[PDB]
């Protein structure tokens, strides 16, 4: 069980709202920013995880059209592939973390302003937008 705090806006946390994944401050209810890292749905090797909502059990962060949303696992390999991430050292500071996609290993979870998206990471600010602190 963990929250993910943004490296560059450190009072904002990854959270779900109307099934979109985004970051926000003063997250209400606070349980929309609580997550469980579980073994990757598409790969149970060390380092691979899926990111399950604590207040919507069975629903996980999943990418589609390069956007991340909170979606119910429908049991498919397609879902699992797009909802599995490798936790790697933080791209902006390696003592934090970044989430690299399993099926698109050059893309990472990043906030784009308040939206959460799955992007290739080029600039310093892109690295900072893709870096999170695990609060657990
Ligand atoms: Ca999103």
């Amino acid at each position: 069980k963990a929250k993910f705090q943004s490296y560059n806006y450190p009072n904002m946390y990854i959270r779900h709202a109307n099934f979109d994944a985004r970051i926000d401050e003063n997250v209400t209810p606070e349980m929309d920013s609580q997550w469980e890292l579980v073994p990757g749905l598409a790969n149970s090797g060390d380092g691979y995880v899926s990111i399950q909502s604590v207040n919507y059990p069975g629903y996980y962060l999943r990418h589609s059209n390069y956007d991340l949303s909170l979606e119910k696992n429908d049991g498919t390999s397609l879902f699992a592939e797009s909802a599995t991430f490798k936790i790697v050292p933080g791209l902006a500071d390696p003592s934090y973390i970044s989430f690299q996609s399993y099926n698109f290993p050059t893309r990472y979870i990043r906030h784009y302003n308040y939206l959460l998206r799955l992007d290739e990471i080029v600039t310093e600010l892109d690295r900072q937008d893709a870096t999170f602190k695990i609060i657990s």
